[PDB]
């Protein structure tokens, strides 16, 4: 396996200086992927992958083949929020944070959309398959139970799907993270799940934080999507460029941002919304400490800006 290295695109968002505080690895935060599979024992991932299930075709199924990553972009997305730090391949922006993989996404990258909706409610669920295991009405934040306190989903279409928006909907006021690529077209506004209002729509920036020609316009906020170095199967490395790529950089901050909060105080941050600028939930405190590109304020290029972890958590423990 090849020397540890740091993609440009993890130091840009600022993940390193905030590893000290936590990497992540606070035993209540899980982020959920739901995408391609994962290639559930690459040595630069294995010991944070804790739940690896498929819902293809409407069945739950941790089948280890089920589950697998026959794409490489399940792995490729993950490894840019969950590498871990150590001595080989790749680091993630919380290297030390669990990770369930969901695979919504066949071999060739398309989903049907009551898959991805069971997806959605399997992040809810958790390995356990119950929501609120003790009964304490308390779900994303609760080490008794094993919800996901994010959802990242690196997928999108112009097809707006009311049974998965109904599952967004659901995890949402669960107090569960959702967040989500803009898409790759040049549009004027994000693809769906990244359009819903409960979902972070995530553009994409190259390494001069040049907004990318191909991110869709009005994102919530901007991330690396260029030149993007992460995980590949089988046991390997490889470069992707998209929106995808830039949604994990965000799911990443936020775990970070959760996690800090919860050593700190013992619960997690309520999610909040787009218009959100106070340092009261996740969304405003992103929104109040990304680097603010382009025109001043939230513009239709870079959103609200390129999130910084060390600020974002800074803002979140003071
Ligand atoms: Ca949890
Ligand atoms: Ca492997
Ligand atoms: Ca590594
Ligand atoms: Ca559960
Ligand atoms: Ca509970
Ligand atoms: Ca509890
Ligand atoms: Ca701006």
């Amino acid at each position: 396996q090849p020397a540890q290295t740091i993609p440009w695109g993890i130091e840009r968002v600022k993940a390193p200086s905030v590893w000290s505080i936590t990497d992540g690895s606070v035993s209540v935060i899980q982020v959920a992927v739901l995408d391609t599979g994962v290639d559930y024992d690459h040595p630069d991932l294995a010991a944070n992958i804790a739940w690896c299930v498929s819902t293809l075709r409407g069945k739950v199924s941790t089948k280890l083949r089920d589950c697998a990553d026959q794409n490489g972009h399940g792995t490729h997305v993950i490894g840019t929020i969950a590498a871990l730090n150590n001595d080989i391949g790749v680091v993630g922006v919380a290297p030390g944070v669990q990770i369930y993989s969901v695979r919504v996404l066949d071999a060739r990258g398309s989903g049907s959309y009551s898959d991805i909706a069971i997806g959605i409610e399997q992040a809810i669920l958790g390995p356990d398959g119950v929501a609120d295991k003790d009964g304490d009405g308390i779900i994303a934040g609760d080490p008794d139970d094993d919800a996901a306190e994010v959802i990242s989903m690196s997928l999108g279409g112009p097809a707006d799907d009311s049974y998965l928006y109904d599952m967004i909907i659901q995890a949402y006021n669960a107090g569960i993270v959702i967040v989500a690529a803009s898409g790759n077209e040049g549009a004027p506004s994000p693809s769906y799940p990244a359009a819903y209002p409960e979902v972070i729509a995530v553009g994409a920036i190259d390494s001069n934080d040049n907004i990318a020609s191909f991110s869709n316009r009005q994102p919530e906020v901007s991330a690396p999507g260029v030149d993007i170095l992460s995980t590949y199967p089988d046991d390997s490395y490889e470069t992707l460029m998209g929106t995808a790529m830039a949604t994990p950089h965000v799911s990443g901050v936020v775990a970070l941002i959760q996690a800090a909060y919860y050593q700190k105080y013992g619960k997690i941050l309520p999610v909040g919304t787009f218009d959100d600028i106070s340092k009261n939930t996740v969304r405003g405190i992103l929104h109040i400490t990304a680097d603010d590109l382009g025109p001043t304020g939230w513009d239709a290029d870079y959103g609200y800006g390129v999130v910084r972890a060390a600020l974002a958590v800074q803002a979140a423990l003071g």
